[PDB]
């Protein structure tokens, strides 16, 4: 079963993503196929899948930027029916906004079925051009048709996944304790993480004994990423990944405070030095505490 | 012996504080007696006492706002010699900026003796008016003269003192761990702590599930107080007191993130709710983690 999380949803036949046109929160905004850039934030193309209680393999899909929901227009089972963004809520009973999402016969991509109509999300004619219609269409679960097949490229981690990545790192102190603050996190490309750092003012901050020293830099970076998250996205129910760590050197006589992020494959952490914007696989300290 | 820390230094005969006139960093800026407001930040009247290694009861005194040092003009032992702010460093060997500070014969106030001249800091004629001269003057350690006696009202806590205040609180979870980040902290009046909160933008922030929830508010408040500290004071070697706590309710099924500060007497903590600006002796949670 697809796990709760944020996804970039890519057609299996052509490299078009499911895109809420212009990110608009207006009701009836078309959802279309559009090209994308890997290892970026694709601002109009991220979707938060919320599982519905007690209803197997069925979800709402909330666009991260707009806060509005994937909606089959008037629930029609007619082939060609518009799929649009529309106001709703995460656990709605409106079948127009409920989607059963299960693996296709290729075992890798998924099909996306409206719970009311039993029709499928379809990139009409497999058209790869920017702005191509997506519609609800007749189909079957088992058929090959790539117009109706979608890769769910996972862009978030659960808190358990983040904890795993930390735990496999080789620079963790024997006394380490982690303090988990949220449940599901958008993982930033480093290019975005860096942009947040630049825009925070931290690049120009001077180190000062106690009054603006390593701990201040690290906390400020975290606060900046938290502020970015709220100011950037209208959906709720997720956080942005950015940790703080305290660590001690091998000799045991010096401590440091710094940040960390996750690799692209989500399997490992990478340390960030907020005093200079550097990413490091080894910062010279073993973490004894983290919060994220 | 006087402990390292930040002090408001008040004459024992009249309620005038040692004030660096207009907070000016210019060399030769007069240090004068001036009236003060209790339970405020007295912006030009705070002094960081740094003990000198191996030199008993002797200190530099750094004005917190200007970053410049109490300086006996040309080290003269003549009565009437100007005491002024002047550029220097925390561990200087310049005797003009070194001060032996020991209790007076009243056992409560201190006398302040220049290490080079052996003369004493003197509120000339005990004049209580705003801008009254302070000078180096002949004197003795044991005499009663209130012109040369000074109360060192302690405005900072060491990290050990903060840890003690936390440890005597009744709302600490059995699993509590604290993570200390600095050594010496200016304690804010609540009126200042609140002003920082107001100026941070947090009063207008909306709670949002995971993306701007309790943990974000608490971290943001801490970051705001850290930024205020650096932007407000030119001296180094101290931090501003502002903690973050994570806590769990009595039933064990809900957690919260919030801030804390210290009472005026420095002996107890007080919880601050960054979602509404409230101070509470009981926030409804027992702290399982704190960083400060
Ligand atoms: C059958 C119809 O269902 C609901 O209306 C839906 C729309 O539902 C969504 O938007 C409306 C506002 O237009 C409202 O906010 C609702 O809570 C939300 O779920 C929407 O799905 C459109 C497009 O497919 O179709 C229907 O208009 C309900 O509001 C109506 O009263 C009625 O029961
Ligand atoms: C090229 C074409 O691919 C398949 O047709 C698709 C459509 O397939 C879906 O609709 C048809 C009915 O129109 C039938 O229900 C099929 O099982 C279902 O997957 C649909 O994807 C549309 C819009 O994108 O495009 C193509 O017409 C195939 O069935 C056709 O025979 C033909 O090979
Ligand atoms: C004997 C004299 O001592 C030092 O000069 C002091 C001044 O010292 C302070 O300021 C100067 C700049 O004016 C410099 O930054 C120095 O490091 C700092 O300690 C000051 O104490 C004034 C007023 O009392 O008196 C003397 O000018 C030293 O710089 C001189 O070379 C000389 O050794
Ligand atoms: C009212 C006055 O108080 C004392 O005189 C002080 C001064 O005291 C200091 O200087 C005198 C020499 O001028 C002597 O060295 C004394 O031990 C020392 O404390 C001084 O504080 C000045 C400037 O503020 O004011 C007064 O003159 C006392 O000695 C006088 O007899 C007289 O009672
Ligand atoms: C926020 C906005 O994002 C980009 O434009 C989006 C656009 O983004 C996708 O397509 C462009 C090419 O048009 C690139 O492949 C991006 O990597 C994709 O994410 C689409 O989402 C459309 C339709 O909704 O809206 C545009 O606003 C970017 O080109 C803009 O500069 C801007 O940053
Ligand atoms: C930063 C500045 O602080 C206050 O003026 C200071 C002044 O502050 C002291 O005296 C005033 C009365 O003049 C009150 O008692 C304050 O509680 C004291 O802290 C002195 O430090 C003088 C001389 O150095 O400089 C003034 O700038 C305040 O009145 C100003 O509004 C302002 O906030
Ligand atoms: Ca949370
Ligand atoms: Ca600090
Ligand atoms: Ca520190
Ligand atoms: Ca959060
Ligand atoms: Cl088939
Ligand atoms: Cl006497
Ligand atoms: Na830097
Ligand atoms: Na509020």
């Amino acid at each position: 079963s697809l796990r709760r999380g944020i996804y970039h949803i890519e057609n299996a036949g052509v490299p078009s993503a499911i895109d809420l046109k212009d990110g608009s929160s207006s009701d009836g905004t078309p959802i279309v196929g559009w090209q994308f850039t890997p290892d970026t934030i694709n601002w109009h193309q991220l979707w938060l899948a919320e599982p519905i209680p007690n209803v197997a393999d069925t979800f709402t899909l909330c666009n991260l930027f707009s806060g509005t929901y994937m909606d089959l227009y008037n629930g029609s089972s007619e082939a060609g029916t518009a799929v649009n963004g529309w106001q709703g809520t995460a656990f709605t009973t409106n079948p127009h906004q409920l989607w059963t999402i299960k693996k296709s016969s290729d075992g890798t991509s998924y099909k996306i079925q409206n719970y009311g109509s039993k029709t499928f999300v379809d990139l009409v004619n497999g058209d790869s051009s920017d702005g191509a219609k997506i519609a609800g269409w007749t189909g079957t679960w088992d058929e090959g048709n790539p117009h109706q097949k979608w890769y769910f490229n996972r862009m978030s981690v659960s808190s358990a996944e983040a904890q795993a990545a930390i735990a496999r790192n080789p620079h963790i102190h024997g006394t380490y304790r982690g303090y988990i603050l949220d449940g599901e996190y958008l993982v930033l490309p480093n290019a975005t993480f860096t942009q947040i750092w630049k825009d925070s003012g931290l690049p120009g901050s001077k180190w000062r004994e106690q009054i603006y020293d390593c701990d201040d830099f690290a906390i400020a970076m975290k606060a900046a990423v938290g502020k970015w998250g709220a100011d950037s996205w209208k959906a709720n129910g997720f956080a942005i990944f950015c940790g703080v760590m305290l660590g001690v050197n091998k000799a045991g006589d010096a401590a440091h405070a710094y940040n960390f992020t996750l690799t692209k494959d989500h399997a490992d952490i990478v340390f960030f030095e907020p005093q200079n914007g550097g990413y490091l696989n080894d910062i010279g300290y073993d973490s004894y505490m983290a919060f994220y």
